[PDB]
C-alpha cells in the first residue's frame, strides 16, 4: 500500500486483515502456473502455423494482434505470482497486488475485448477498449471509496459497463452468421464467458463488504482466482481454437466465410 | 490522495481546503453532463456516415481515429462526474481526482493533439503527442513542489510546449493552404482554441498560489471547468464539423484538395 | 515519495539518504543534457532525408517510428533534470524520480527494444516490448521489497528477462547475414550494448543494499548515469547510423539485402 503497512506484531486479530494467508498464497501460486503455462502453449502452438495442418504463415511471421490471448495469460499469471509473494510474506507488504481490488485489472481486461475484436472483425476496437479501461477504473475507486459515494462510483461504472456490453452483443450477433459451424460453436461459449462471467464481477459488488457484506475478503481472493482462470484462460483457449478453425476453413480449405 | 485525509472535524477554517465544496460539487456535475453529453453526440454523430449528406461508409465503419475527439469527451466528462462526487464528499476523498493538479490531464491532452493531427494530416504525430505527454507531467510536478524548484519543472515545462506549439504552428501555416474555405474557417477556429486557450494554462500558474498567490484554489477549480469546456468539447466539435466539410467536399462531391 | 519525506532538519547522518546531494545534482544535470542534447541531434538528422546522401523521403516525411531513438533520449533526459531537481533540493522531495528505483524505466526500456525491433525488422514486436516492460516492474518491486522476497520478484524478473534475451539473440542471429557490411559493424555494437550492458543491471543487483551490501546508493546513482548513457545515448547513435547505412546501400543506391 501506498500509507498503510502490515504491524510487525502483525495484524490485529477479527481486523479485515486477519486472513489465512497460506492458503490465499497456495491458491495463488497454483493460479500463477496455470494461467502462465496456458500463455506459453498459446504462444508456442501461434507459431507452429496457419489451422490445425500448421501451415506456414507467407510472412514467415504469425500477426501480431495473435498474440494477445497467450500475452494476457502470461501478465496475469505473473500478477499472480507477485499476489502470492504478498501473501506468503503476511499480506500489506509494500508492493502488494492485493491491496487495491481490481486495480490490477486495469491493464489486462482492455486487452481482453481487444483480443475478442479483432478476432471477430468488430468494429470500433479503440471505443470498446477505452470502454473497458474506464469501466474498471470505476470499480477500482468503488472499492477505495468507503463512504456511501462508493455507490455513485458504482453507478458511473455501469454508465460504461452496461452501454459497452449492449453493443457488443449486438455486433456480436452481426459477425455470427459469418462463420463456418465449428466456429460457431467456439463463439457461443466465448459469449458465455464475456456476457455470463464478465456481468458476476459488479454482481459480487453487491454482496461484498461494499454492500450487503454476506461474503468476506479472504472468500472474495479465492472467487477472482476462478473467475481469472475462466476469464483469462479458458478464454484464452476459445480466441485460440476459434482461429484455427477459421484458418483451418479459410486458409487451409480455402472457402469463403458467409459475408 | 495518497498521505492525506480530511480531519473528521473537518478541513481547519481559514485552511488552504477550506474551500465551497457544494458549489464546486454543482459545477462539476454540470459540466459532467455537458461534457459527456457532447461526446455521445460527436459519435452517434460519425456513426451515420460521411458529409452532411451522411454517405455510407465503403467499409461500412467510420474510421477508428475519427472517435478520438467523442471519446475525449467521454473521457473528461467521467472524470467530471468522479470530481464532483469527491468534492459533494467534502474534499480530500481517497480517490481524488482534485487533489493532484494537472494529473488527469496526462491521458486527456496527447489524445486531443493526436486527433488534432490526424484531422489535419499533420506530420509527426508521434514527436507531438509524447511532447504533450511530458509537458503535462511537467506540470504536474511544478503543483506539487512546494520549494522554489517548482519554478525549475516550470522551466522544464516550457522547453517542451513553447517549442512544439511553435513547430504545430509552422505545420498548420502548411495545411491551411490545401482545404477549402468552409475548412478554413473551421480550423481557424480550432486554431484559437489551441494557440489562443493552452498558453492560458501556463499563464494562470504565475497568478496562482503556486506564484503571485492571487487566484484561489476554489477559482482555479471554476476557471478550469471553463477552460475544459472550451479545450474539450468546444474543441471537438470543431473538429467534427471539420471532417464533415471536408467529407462534404473530397467524397461527397468528389473535389480534389489544393495540396 | 507517496509516504516518506526529508526531515526539515534534515536526514540522520549516516542513515541511508544521507548522501552527498550536490554532486549527485551535478552529475545528473549534466546527464540531462548530454542526453536530450544527443536527442535533438537525432530528431534533426532524421529530418534532413534518407542516409548520407540526404536523399527526400517521397512522402515528405520521415517514417514515425525512426523517431523512437531521439524521443528516447529527449524522455531520458529531460527524467534527468527532474532528477537533477530533487537531488539538489537535498533528496525526498514530494516528486522524487529518484525515490523507486528502476520506475523511471518502466517506460524507456520497452521504447528501446521496440526500435531495435523495428530498426531491424525483428519479428513479434508486441512480445518483445510487454516482456521488457514486464521485467522492469519485476525490478521495481524487487527494490521495493524489504523482506527475502526481494529475491522472489527477481527470479520472477530473470524468468522474463533470460527467455526474451536468449529469444533476441537468436532473432538477430537471423537478421545479421542479411544485411550489408557496415551495417553488419554497427549492428555487432549495438549487440554489445545490449548483451552487454543489460546484463549487468541485474547483476549490479547482487552487489546492492539488497544484496552482499557492497555498492552504496550513492555509488548506485551515479553508475546509472553512465548505464543511462550507453544503453540511451550511445545506443541511439548506433540506432540511426545504422539506418543511415542502410538507406545509404538500398535508397540512394539501390542495392539489395542478401534476405
Ligand atoms: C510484477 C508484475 C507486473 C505488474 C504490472 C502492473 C503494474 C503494477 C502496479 C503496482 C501496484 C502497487 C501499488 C504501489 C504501491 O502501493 O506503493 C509503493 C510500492 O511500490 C513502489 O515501489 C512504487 C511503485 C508503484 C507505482 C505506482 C502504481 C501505479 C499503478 C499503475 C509503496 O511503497 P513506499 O516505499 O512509498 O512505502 C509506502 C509507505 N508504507 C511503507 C508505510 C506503506
Ligand atoms: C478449454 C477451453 C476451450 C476448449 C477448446 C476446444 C477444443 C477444440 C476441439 C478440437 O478440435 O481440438 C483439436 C485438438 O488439437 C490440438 O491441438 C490438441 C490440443 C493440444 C494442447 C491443448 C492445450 C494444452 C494445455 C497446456 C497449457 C496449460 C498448462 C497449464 C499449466
Ligand atoms: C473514474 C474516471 C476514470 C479515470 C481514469 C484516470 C485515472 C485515474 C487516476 C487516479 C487518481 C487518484 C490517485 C490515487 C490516490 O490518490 O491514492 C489512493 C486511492 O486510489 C486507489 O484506490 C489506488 C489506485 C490509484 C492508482 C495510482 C494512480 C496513478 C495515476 C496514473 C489512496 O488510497 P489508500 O487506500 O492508499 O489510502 C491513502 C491513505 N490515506 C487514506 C490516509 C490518505
Ligand atoms: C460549437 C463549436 C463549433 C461549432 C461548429 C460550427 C457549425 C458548422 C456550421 C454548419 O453548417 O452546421 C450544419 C448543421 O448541421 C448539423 O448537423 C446541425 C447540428 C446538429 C447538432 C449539433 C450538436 C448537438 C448538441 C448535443 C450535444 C451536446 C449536449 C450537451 C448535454
Ligand atoms: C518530469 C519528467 C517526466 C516524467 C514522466 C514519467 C512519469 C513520472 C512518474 C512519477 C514518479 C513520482 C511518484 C509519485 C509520488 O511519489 O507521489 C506524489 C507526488 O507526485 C504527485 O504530485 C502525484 C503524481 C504521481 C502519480 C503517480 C505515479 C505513478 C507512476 C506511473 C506524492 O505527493 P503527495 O502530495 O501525496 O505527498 C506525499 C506525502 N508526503 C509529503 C508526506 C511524502
Ligand atoms: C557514438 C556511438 C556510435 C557511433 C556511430 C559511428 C559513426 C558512423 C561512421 C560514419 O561513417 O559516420 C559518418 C559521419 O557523418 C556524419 O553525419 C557526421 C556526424 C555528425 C554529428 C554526429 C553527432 C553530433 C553530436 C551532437 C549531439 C550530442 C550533443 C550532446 C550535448
Ligand atoms: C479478468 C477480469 C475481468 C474481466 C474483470 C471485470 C470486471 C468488471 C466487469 C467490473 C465491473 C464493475 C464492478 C466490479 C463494480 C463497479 C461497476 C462495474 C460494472 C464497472
Ligand atoms: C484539456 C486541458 C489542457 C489542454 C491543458 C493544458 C495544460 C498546459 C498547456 C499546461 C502547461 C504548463 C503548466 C500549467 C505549468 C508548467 C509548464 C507548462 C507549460 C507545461
Ligand atoms: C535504460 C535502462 C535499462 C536498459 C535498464 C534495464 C534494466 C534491467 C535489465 C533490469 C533487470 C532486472 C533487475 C535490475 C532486477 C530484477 C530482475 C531483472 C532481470 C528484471
Ligand atoms: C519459465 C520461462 C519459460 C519461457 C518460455 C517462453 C515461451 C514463449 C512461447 C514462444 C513460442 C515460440
Ligand atoms: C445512485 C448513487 C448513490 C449516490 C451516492 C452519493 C450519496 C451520498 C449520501
Ligand atoms: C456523466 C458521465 C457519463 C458516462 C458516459 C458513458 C459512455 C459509455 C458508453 C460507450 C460504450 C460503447 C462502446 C462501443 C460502442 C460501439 O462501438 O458502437
Ligand atoms: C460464489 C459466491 C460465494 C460467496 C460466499 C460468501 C460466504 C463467505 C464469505
Ligand atoms: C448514459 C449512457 C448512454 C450510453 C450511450 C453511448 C452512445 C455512444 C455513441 C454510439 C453511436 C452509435
Ligand atoms: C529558472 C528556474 C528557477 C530555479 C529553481 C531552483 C532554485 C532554488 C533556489
Ligand atoms: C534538459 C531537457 C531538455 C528538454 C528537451 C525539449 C525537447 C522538446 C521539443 C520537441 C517538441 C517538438 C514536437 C514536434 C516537432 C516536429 O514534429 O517537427
Ligand atoms: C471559442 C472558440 C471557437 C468559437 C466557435 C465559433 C465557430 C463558428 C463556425
Ligand atoms: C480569469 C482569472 C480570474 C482570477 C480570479 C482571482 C481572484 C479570486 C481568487
Ligand atoms: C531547449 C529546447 C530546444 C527544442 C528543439 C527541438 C528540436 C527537435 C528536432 C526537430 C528537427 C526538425
Ligand atoms: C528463489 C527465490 C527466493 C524466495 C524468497 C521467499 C522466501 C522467504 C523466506
Ligand atoms: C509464473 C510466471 C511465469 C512467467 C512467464 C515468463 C514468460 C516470459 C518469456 C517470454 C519472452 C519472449 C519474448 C519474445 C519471444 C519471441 O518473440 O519469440
Ligand atoms: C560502447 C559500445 C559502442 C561503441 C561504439 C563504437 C562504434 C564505432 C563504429
Ligand atoms: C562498477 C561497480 C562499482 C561498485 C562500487 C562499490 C563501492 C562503493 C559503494
Amino acid at each position: 500500500p501506498f500509507y498503510d503497512s502490515r504491524p510487525p506484531e502483525g495484524w490485529p486479530r477479527g481486523s479485515v486483515n486477519d486472513m489465512d494467508y497460506p492458503l490465499l498464497g497456495s491458491i495463488c501460486a497454483i493460479s500463477a502456473i496455470a494461467i502462465a503455462g496456458s500463455g506459453i502453449w498459446m504462444l508456442y502452438r501461434l507459431d507452429l502455423g496457419m489451422g490445425y495442418s500448421c501451415k506456414p504463415y507467407k510472412s514467415g511471421r504469425a500477426p501480431e494482434v495473435n498474440s494477445i490471448s497467450g500475452i494476457v495469460c502470461l501478465l496475469c499469471g505473473t500478477m499472480y505470482a507477485a499476489k502470492s509473494f504478498d501473501f506468503f510474506d503476511g499480506g500489506g507488504t509494500p508492493f502488494s497486488l492485493n491491496w487495491y481490488w481490481y486495480l490490477d485489472y486495469v491493464f489486462t481486461c482492455p486487452l481482453l475485448i481487444v483480443d475478442f475484436a479483432f478476432t471477430l472483425d468488430i468494429p470500433q476496437k479503440l471505443r470498446y477498449s477505452i470502454a473497458v479501461f474506464v469501466a474498471l477504473w470505476c470499480a477500482v475507486a468503488a472499492f477505495a471509496t468507503p463512504s456511501a459515494f462508493r455507490f455513485a462510483y458504482y453507478a458511473l461504472g455501469c454508465c460504461w459497463f452496461i452501454p459497452l456490453s449492449l453493443f457488443l452483443i449486438r455486433d456480436v450477433k452481426k459477425r455470427y452468421q459469418v462463420y463456418p459451424p465449428k466456429c460457431q460453436r467456439l463463439l457461443f461459449w466465448a459469449c458465455v464467458v464475456f456476457f455470463g462471467f464478465w456481468p458476476l464481477f459488479p454482481l459480487l459488488f453487491i454482496f461484498s463488504w461494499q454492500g450487503s457484506g454476506h461474503i468476506s475478503r479472504q472468500a472474495y481472493y479465492i472467487i477472482h482466482a476462478f473467475l481469472d482462470l475462466v476469464c483469462k484462460s479458458i478464454f484464452g483457449f476459445l480466441m485460440t481454437f476459434f482461429r484455427l478453425e477459421l484458418e483451418e476453413h479459410t486458409e487451409v480449405q480455402g472457402l469463403p466465410l458467409k459475408e
